């Protein structure tokens, strides 16, 4: 499969590692945007050099009790980091925003994929994505990510994530975004408990019936932390196991913090799925 954006294509026959670059207020310092601009631009360079093919630049945190960020604060941080990267390097850039203004502006400075974890549900978001014309990632979420609320009860989580995708693709086709430009993502850790997350991981091979690209984000989440009982620094081995499981079943993009070791894992998976008659495990 192939994505086409900004005059270029992305070939999804092999898995891409998407590096994370979060440029929040509490990290892209002091007041209103520092010399943190060189750090951002240096961080991207190491990831690109670790083998990353997409960088996901985002200005909000979505962990529990995370503060709201305003459009000014997003536009000050995200857009100059997006522009600087696209000028300097030939990577693909996803913007992890939910605000319409930030979608319209990232488009103009060179971003390639809109990766809104809220799946364009904010007033005005869907049509900003639509006029942009770029690939959009749709993600399953239940409840609000930034709350301190325990997890939903699902009658069945696979069936519910799957109904959600059916609904969402239609919404998009009606806005005028062709099913050709969507990517789907089960939302690991968003409104799911430990079992719901591993049931969704165990059956990931099966969301391929949509014939859309699969994006997966599992790096250093609680699905590894609680299972192993380690802290956020101590989750690399468990985060690599989630990336290999997921790419063995054909996921197209793996969004990680630890780009060097994930890219290295993806290479062994490549080696393996290439010798494997139907190129996928199920
Ligand atoms: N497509 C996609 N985007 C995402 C996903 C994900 O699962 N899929 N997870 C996130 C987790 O956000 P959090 O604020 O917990 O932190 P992180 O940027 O360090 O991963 C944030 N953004």
């Amino acid at each position: 499969m192939k994505l086409f954006a900004q005059g270029t294509s992305l070939d999804l026959s092999h898995p891409h590692v998407m590096g994370i670059l979060n440029v929040t207020p509490d990290s892209f310092s002091d007041g209103g945007t520092h010399n943190s601009l060189i750090d951002a631009v240096k961080h991207a360079n190491l990831m690109i050099n670790a083998g990353a093919t997409i960088i996901d630049v985002g200005g909000e945190s979505t962990r529990p009790g995370a503060a709201e960020v305003s459009v000014e604060e997003e536009l000050q941080r995200v857009i100059p980091v997006v522009e600087a990267i696209a000028q300097r390097f030939e990577v693909w850039i996803s913007v992890d925003t939910s605000k319409p203004e930030v979608i319209r502006e990232s488009a103009k400075v060179g971003a390639h994929i809109i990766n809104d974890i809220r799946s364009l549900s904010e007033p005005g978001a869907l049509e900003a994505a639509a006029e942009t014309g770029l690939p959009v990632c749709l993600m399953h979420m239940q409840g609000n990510p930034k709350t301190m609320q325990e997890a939903p009860k699902y009658d069945d989580v696979f069936a519910e994530v799957n109904r959600y995708f059916i609904e969402q693709i239609a919404r998009c086709e009606q806005a005028g975004i062709a099913k050709e430009k969507l990517l789907l993502d089960p939302g690991f850790g968003f409104g799911k408990n430990l079992s719901h997350n591993y049931s969704l991981l165990a059956r990931l091979a099966e969301f391929h019936h949509f014939n859309l690209p699969l994006l997966v984000g599992m790096s250093r989440k609680s699905m590894i932390g609680q299972l192993l009982n380690v802290g956020p620094s101590e989750r690399l081995s468990g985060s690599l196991a989630c990336a290999v499981i997921a790419a063995m079943q054909g996921a197209h993009i793996i969004r990680v913090h630890d780009v060097k070791e994930t890219v290295e894992a993806m290479r062994v998976v490549e080696a393996t799925l290439s010798a494997k008659e139907n190129k996928r495990y199920e």
